[PDB]
């Protein structure tokens, strides 16, 4: 019924302001850490993301406690989720090591404070030139994800007369993974490489490696994929006559983007997270001990970290209403359309991957969300307007909307700020961050006119 | 059958190389108006665009001959398809106008040469900022899409005692309109948007405007949605009593991205084209003589004008080859993986678009495209490889095919640049012209490990 669809956005409504640890109520406005959202959207201008250290400190603790029971963990923030460098540092600060998916990202890491042995660098395509820069600063893995790549690294690591550390990277065939799966390699492949890399004479290996996926609800396929590395890794400990350092089991802890668990099937709609960051490590930490209990277990999180603790704000700036009549003249229906000054140029994830977002008036946060409305954006394109809506392509506002009020879509942490465009020649947002001490500051600047034209040469 | 495949596949290469007014063939080598493109992958780092000047020149001919038989027309190019200064400067010479779509494409079309009554502005959400930028600056048109934009352009006109131009946008519903069109007026607020306009003292009411889609496959709704728009302004003439300037009937013109007619249907699979430019003014010019055969005719084409005058270059960096066993050890596939640097991020609409692009070996263009084979890219991300293949998800190449060879993406000059993200902190790519001479330069730089840090604030 739509009126229970109604009821229920509201009774989710009120929890966000009575019973949800990132947030308050004050003046009818929403607050994230005690701050006033729609007075920060007066202090800067929309469309912009704010994070929070708090969330992010809560979200490491999460993880980090979920593994108490194996000592020998080391967590590395997989920094493909969000790299600007005021997040980086939270994330350094609050203790954790980082994972690296290019040389710049490399680079980047290494110059917020990441030592070289807290630097892990992933890749399926890691050219001479990212690799040499890799070696020379003595990271603590480099992945190898092929054997083409291997010639490369044995190649290199001669040259700089500096050890390369690697893990081999496997993937398991856990009913297609041959057609589906371009990263890694086959089970069948994991001894002749490690044979290979023992011959060599400034490569090092450190174990194995796997990462199973995104958002991922259940629990088996962790456990299943891990029995398999783990299996292999006690095997070749066997056969080479050796002991690995580690085991590296990837990322793919999810985050909820909806809450109401009792009314979600998270098979059928991954937006319900169907498991916690506990049975992530039930599932790793039982397979692991079957074979040691003393080898280290790294893990690779991304969303994880950062997917709760960030809120997009974006002003109504327009408000239309459309119309259709019969060939009598007769009303059919009405559509209510308000316009924000954020789009799917600002969040890639809302068009291009059918992500839901929490979307709430944070100006009149207090006031019952009781209109149907459509929501859009500001690109001159038909197709920017926002179609993960609480019922089909609608969302739910309060009548009362005025264009100025300030619209917050929440759990906008992952994913959401390297994917931005400049399409329309509209610029990429800044970015806040509220630190753990609840007092804000700038950390990115809205992109400027000077540079949309700087890249470009001419007269 | 997967043989009439391979072989149609085979003659459409032919075809490439032997009646393609775009494309040659030297030394085995793709060339593109005489540049072969295994040298010039070889002095530019991959992945980069080049684009060709002469190509423009000859979908900017098409277009214009179109129209012949009305000669008050101008034809606006719609920057949102492709700004890069050097290909709006080529776009200025060879003779027509241009169409912006945010404030800053507004000052970069000033910048680069067009004058104020060359640039008409569109959007549906322009702040006071935009307007006053834009009315400052003595603009041709702009559209006035709902009645809240229309408070603040005669606000902000009396302010400036600047006069505004402006079309009024309206969008027919032609056989849902009102659910799924964010933009323009109903049909039934026309008569008293205009009747508000005529009653300013600084705006100019000079016609009305609309835009149906991108890729259109048939002429029809061109028609029926322009007779609707005819209709409408000759019914105000009467019942205002005054005389149009003109009439803007927006883009919309589709680019053949699959060549071989004989073997599609446009209204099941758009990447082939319906119709023609001509076929399109066709529609446009019929409709507006049962009118006026003296009032301009305003038209926005963007695909039409850059979509067929570029290729993506991108060296293969990686090659793998995984296998998928039975229970008894038997093969049950083989699947060969080629990586090439270029992924989503460069050439987003291969994934979020499901768009087609033709893909060959330009450095062994005079070979037998004859091995199956899975194209990834370099991102660290399950989801980066292209899934629009010759066949399904699979792609055609030499057997022969060789890490260091280079692969070409064509017609891929349409909504490939501005659209590019910094992913994994990739950088986004240098742009290469083709100039009319057929001489070669940079217009874009690839974006530098700086660029990718300097709008971060931190310590």
């Amino acid at each position: 019924m739509t009126d229970s669809i109604m009821q229920n956005y509201n009774q989710l409504r009120e929890q966000v302001i009575n019973g949800d640890r990132r947030f308050q109520h004050k003046d009818g406005h929403l607050c994230f850490e005690g701050v006033d959202l729609d007075a920060l959207a007066r202090q800067y201008p929309t469309p912009f993301y704010v994070f929070s250290e708090p969330e992010i400190i809560r979200n490491i603790h999460e993880i980090q406690q979920a593994f108490a029971a194996h000592k020998n963990t080391k967590t590395f923030f997989a920094s493909k989720t969000c790299s600007v460098m005021g997040v980086l540092k939270a994330i350094r600060d609050a203790g954790i090591c980082a994972e690296a998916n290019s040389q710049y990202e490399v680079r980047k890491c290494l110059e917020i404070g990441f030592r070289g042995d807290q630097i892990v660098f992933n890749g399926v395509v890691k050219k001479p030139a990212d690799l040499e820069y890799a070696i020379a600063n003595d990271l603590y893995l480099i992945n190898v994800d092929s054997l083409y790549e291997l010639e490369h690294i044995d190649a290199i690591s001669r040259k700089l007369k500096k050890v390369a550390n690697v893990c081999v990277r496997v993937e398991p065939n856990v009913p297609v993974t041959a057609f589906h799966a371009k990263s890694g390699l086959d089970l069948e492949q994991a001894e002749e490489t490690c044979r290979r890399i023992l011959a060599m004479p400034y490569v090092h290996l450190r174990g194995l490696h796997m990462h199973v996926g995104d958002q991922v609800p259940e629990s088996e396929p962790f456990a299943k994929a891990t029995k398999v590395l783990v299996d292999e890794s006690r095997r070749l400990e066997e056969v080479l006559g050796i002991k690995f350092d580690l085991i590296n089991v990837g990322g793919g802890i999810p985050v909820p983007y909806k809450y109401d668990d009792e009314n979600g099937d998270p098979l059928k709609d991954n937006m319900y997270a169907g498991i916690t960051a506990q049975d992530f490590a039930d599932a790793v930490i039982r397979e692991v001990h079957k074979w040691r209990t003393d080898v280290e277990i790294c893990i690779e999180p991304g969303r994880k970290v950062t997917g709760s603790a960030a809120v997009l704000l974006t002003e109504v700036s327009c408000e239309k209403r459309k119309t259709n009549y019969d060939l009598n003249g007769n009303v059919e229906c009405h559509v209510e359309w308000k316009f924000v000054d954020a789009g799917y140029s600002v969040l890639s994830d809302s068009q291009h991957f059918d992500w839901f977002f929490y979307v709430y008036n944070a100006s009149r946060m207090t006031a019952a969300h009781d209109a149907w409305i459509k929501l859009a954006g500001p690109l001159c394109d038909g197709g920017d307007y926002f179609h993960m809506g609480v019922k089909g392509e609608e969302f739910l506002l309060p009548k009362e909307t005025h264009v100025g009020d300030i619209v917050a879509f929440l759990d906008a942490g992952a994913y959401t700020i390297e994917s931005q465009t400049v399409y329309n020649n509209r610029p990429r947002t800044g970015v806040v961050m509220i630190d753990k001490n609840g007092d804000t500051r700038l950390i990115r600047r809205e992109d400027s006119y000077e540079d949309m034209v700087k890249y470009d040469i001419y007269l």
